[PDB]
C-alpha cells in the first residue's frame, strides 16, 4: 500500500521514465516556504540534536546502532559500525550537525531512535544536483511498526530543504517506491573455516573442509607490486585518477579534493585505500571499508569481520587483477570476507575471482527526482 511513500515525490510503483526524463517531481521549491516548527513525536519523547564528535554522544549512537540496526533476512548477523566508522561517515567535508538526528525516551534520557544526512553532489545522467545523502536511519526494536520512521524522514526532510536541498539519495535492502537501480551483493570467502563454522559457507561431499580451504586459498604477492597505503601527498591524483574514472557512469558523486581526502585517506578499522604510484602519478587504486557483522547466537564467534569494496581503478592492469589484489590486501588485514557490490565493473571479475552470489540485493533511491532507471553496471556510487 505505501501509505506513508504514496505522499512523497518519489515514483508510484508502475511509474517507467523515458531516458530523457530528468528532473525533479516538485520544481521550484522555495526555502522560505519551509516549515520551521519541528514534526510532533508521540507524548515522551522529544528530538535531540547528536553531537558525532563528542565521545559519549557518538557512542549512544554506536550502542543503538549495533543493537538494532539492519539485519540479514534470516537475523543471523546484524551490522556492527564501529564509533569510529561512524564519525567518518558522518563528518565529511559541509557537514550539518543538525542533520544527524536523534529521538530520546524522556523518562529514561535514552537515545531510542536516529536518522542522518551528509551533504554530497550527486550526478544523474549527465546532471549533477546538490543532494542529501541519508543513512542511518533506525528505530528501536521494541518501538517498531509505530509509524515513528516517516517522522524521522519527514523531520530530516524538512532541515534538509532549510538549506535549499530538495532531492537526496538512500539505499536499501527493502523494496521501496521505487528504485533506479538494483545491486545484488556478492562474497569472496578470505577465511573459509570461520565462515563455514558461522553457518555462512557450505560443504559438501565434493567439498570437505580440506578442499574448501585450498579452493579459497590466495598467493600473498600482489599483482601490482607497488601498491601502498595511501598518503597525503596522492589526494590530487586520486581525485585525478577516481574523478575521470566515475564520469562514465548514469550515478555518481563529484568529489572535491577535499571530499577525496576525507573519503579515501586511511584509517584503521575504517577505510583503506592503496595506490599504485609512477613518476609521481597515481595510476591504479583500491579502496574497501569495514563493516563488521555482530553474529547473533554462535557460541564460537561473535564478530565477522568484512571489507567492502567501494572504490577501484585500474589503468596499468586488467580489472580482474586489481580486485585480486584488493582480496589480497583484505586478507592482510585480517578480513574473513570480501563483499561487493555489482555495480560499476565488478561483475565482470566475480566468477573468475570465485566469489558466491548472496541472499539479496541492495537497492538505491532517489527522492524527488524522475529518470529512467537503469541496470547495475551502470551505478558507479557506493553508500556506507
Ligand atoms: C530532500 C531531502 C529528502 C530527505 C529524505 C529522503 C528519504 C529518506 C528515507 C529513509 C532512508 C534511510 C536509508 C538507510 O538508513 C539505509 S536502509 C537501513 C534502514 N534501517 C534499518 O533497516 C534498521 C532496522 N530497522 C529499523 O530500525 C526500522 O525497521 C525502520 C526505522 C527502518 C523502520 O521503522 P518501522 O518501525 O519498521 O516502521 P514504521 O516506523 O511503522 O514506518 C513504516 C514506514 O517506513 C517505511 N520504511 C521502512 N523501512 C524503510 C527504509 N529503510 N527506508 C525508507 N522507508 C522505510 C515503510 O515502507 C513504511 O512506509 P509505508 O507505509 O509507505 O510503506
Ligand atoms: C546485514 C548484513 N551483514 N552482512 C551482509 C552481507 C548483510 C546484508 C547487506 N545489506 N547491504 C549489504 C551490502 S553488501 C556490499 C558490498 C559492497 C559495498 C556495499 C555493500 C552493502 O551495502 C552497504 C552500503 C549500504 N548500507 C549497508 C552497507 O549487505
Ligand atoms: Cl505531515
Ligand atoms: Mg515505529
Ligand atoms: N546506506
Amino acid at each position: 500500500d505505501y501509505k506513508f511513500w504514496y505522499t512523497q515525490p518519489v515514483p508510484k510503483i508502475n511509474d517507467e521514465f523515458n531516458e530523457s526524463v530528468n528532473e525533479p517531481f516538485i520544481s521550484d521549491n522555495k526555502v522560505e516556504d519551509v516549515r520551521k516548527d519541528e514534526y510532533k513525536l508521540p507524548p515522551g519523547y522529544s528530538w535531540y540534536v547528536c553531537d558525532v564528535k563528542d565521545e559519549k554522544d557518538r557512542s549512544e549512537i554506536y550502542t543503538l546502532l549495533t543493537d538494532n540496526y539492519v539485519e540479514d533476512d534470516d537475523n543471523i548477523f546484524r551490522f556492527n559500525y564501529s564509533a569510529e566508522f561512524l564519525l567518518w561517515a558522518l563528518t565529511s567535508p559541509n557537514y550539518l550537525k543538525t542533520w544527524h538526528i536523534g529521538v530520546k525516551y524522556d523518562a529514561s534520557n535514552k537515545l531510542i531512535g536516529f536518522i542522518s544526512a551528509i551533504p554530497t553532489d550527486i550526478c544523474i545522467h549527465k546532471r549533477t544536483i546538490k543532494m542529501a545523502e541519508v543513512n542511518f536511519l533506525c528505530v528501536h526494536k521494541t518501538l517498531r511498526s509505530k509509524r515513528l520512521a516517516p517522522v524521522l524522514i519527514k523531520e530530516i526532510t524538512r532541515r534538509i530543504n532549510l538549506e535549499n536541498i530538495w532531492q537526496a539519495i538512500y539505499t536499501a535492502g527493502v523494496y521501496l517506491p521505487k528504485p533506479v537501480s538494483d545491486a545484488r551483493y556478492y562474497h569472496r570467502s578470505i577465511n573459509v573455516k570461520k565462515l563455514i563454522e558461522i553457518g555462512f559457507s557450505s560443504l559438501n561431499s565434493r567439498l570437505t573442509m580440506s578442499r574448501a580451504i585450498k579452493l579459497y586459498r590466495v598467493e600473498d604477492t600482489l599483482n601490482i607490486k607497488n601498491m601502498r597505503l595511501m598518503k597525503k601527498k596522492d589526494v590530487e591524483g586520486v581525485h585525478k585518477l577516481l574523478g575521470s574514472y566515475l564520469e562514465q557512469f548514469n550515478l555518481y558523486a563529484v568529489f572535491t579534493k577535499e571530499e577525496i581526502a576525507h573519503w579515501f585517506l586511511p584509517i584503521e578499522n575504517v577505510i583503506y585505500t592503496y595506490v599504485n604510484e609512477e613518476n609521481g602519478k597515481i595510476k591504479d587504486m583500491i579502496s574497501f571499508y569495514s563493516l563488521p557483522s555482530q553474529i547473533l547466537g554462535n557460541d564460537k564467534y561473535s564478530t565477522l569481520n568484512a571489507a567492502y569494496s567501494f572504490y577501484n581503478v585500474t589503468t596499468t592492469a586488467t580489472f580482474k587483477q586489481l580486485m585480486q589484489d584488493a582480496i589480497l590486501l583484505a586478507k592482510r588485514n585480517n578480513f574473513d570476507v570480501f563483499n561487493a557490490l555489482e555495480v560499476m565493473q565488478n561483475k565482470s571479475v566475480f566468477e573468475d575471482l570465485k566469489f558466491g552470489e548472496g541472499d539479496g540485493s541492495l537497492k538505491y533511491y532517489l527522492y524527488n527526482w524522475k529518470c529512467a532507471s537503469f541496470a547495475p553496471a551502470h551505478v558507479g556510487i557506493v553508500l556506507l
